[PDB]
């Protein structure tokens, strides 16, 4: 739809959820003016976003973030402009998928893991169709609406260990560098939220990658799943899968989960 211009009296902050590079995120409640319905919302308030030039840049960008319309992409619902900038979306009450997998890894099954892979590829496919490059896809930027329903967020306008080699060496970002980060995102899921390249400093990653090293095979992953991941991390960006292809391939596996991921016995052995 469109970006609603919200009045500060329309919504209240309830709790601080976090704070990042951009600002502070709060849980809140939004009662649309006129309406009787009360919508739980997440509200991000930017730090020092007060310059005229950035104010216009932010508004222009916000219009585009409010224009996405897909079940697996978070949409910006509105903005509130006062002394500060506040960005409002619907609250995803289960929080981010990275945290969710770390919390629930003792009970997460193969059907859920592979469906999350499908859903993220579907929302990434939609952004590709909208000509929107993500630049920071990671399990921490996938939110959980319900255990069965995830949505991508914080896309649009340095996470070295998620970044395609070209992005690291040349600052090139395209849909194909998004495909690489997708591969790393999937690895995070299949490892139940392990940290990629753990203990290796960021400063070394381009070298390791140039030498041709890559994240290892997650123990529950069958070879065909690991192949998809390996394919996302080829040097030649045009050799990597396309999001449309990833939808098909993971959809096929989701039809037969137990064939493609094996989650059995000693879960201490499910870690890379
Ligand atoms: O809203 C967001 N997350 C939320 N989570 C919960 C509630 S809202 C995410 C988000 N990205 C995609 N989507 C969402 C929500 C739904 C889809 N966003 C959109 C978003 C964010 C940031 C800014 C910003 C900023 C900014 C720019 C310049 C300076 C000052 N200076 C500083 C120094 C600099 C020199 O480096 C020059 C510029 C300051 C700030 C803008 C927007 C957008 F697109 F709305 F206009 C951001 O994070």
């Amino acid at each position: 739809a469109l970006l609603r211009i919200l009045k500060e009296t329309e919504f209240k902050k309830i709790k601080v959820l976090g704070s990042g590079a951009f600002g502070t995120v709060y849980k809140g409640l939004w009662i649309p003016e006129g309406e009787k319905v009360k919508i739980p919302v997440a509200i991000k308030e930017l730090r020092e976003a007060t310059s005229p030039k950035a104010n216009k840049e932010i508004l222009d960008e916000a219009y585009v973030m409010a224009s996405v319309d897909n079940p697996h992409v978070c949409r910006l619902l509105g903005i509130c402009l006062t002394s500060t900038v506040q960005l409002i979306t619907q609250l995803m009450p289960f929080g981010c998928l990275l945290d969710y997998v770390r919390e629930h890894k003792d009970n997460i099954g193969s059907q859920y893991l592979l469906n999350w892979c499908v859903q993220i590829a579907k929302g990434m496919n939609y952004l590709e169709d909208r000509r929107l490059v993500h630049r920071d896809l990671a399990a921490r930027n996938v939110l959980v609406k319900t255990p069965q329903h995830v949505k991508i967020t914080d896309f649009g306008r340095v996470p070295i260990k998620w970044m395609a080699l070209e992005s690291i060496l040349h600052r090139i970002y395209t849909h194909q560098s998004d495909v690489w980060s997708y591969g790393v995102t999937v690895w995070e899921l299949m490892t139940f939220g392990s940290k990629p390249y753990d203990g290796i400093p960021a400063s070394e990653i381009s070298s390791i990658l140039e030498k041709g090293e890559r994240l290892p095979q997650p123990p529950i992953c069958t070879i065909d799943v690991y192949m998809i991941m390996r394919k996302c991390w080829m040097i030649d960006a045009d050799s990597r899968p396309k999001f449309r292809e990833l939808i098909i391939e993971f959809s096929k596996m989701a039809r037969d989960p137990q064939r493609y991921l094996v989650i059995q016995g000693d879960e201490r052995m499910h870690l890379p």
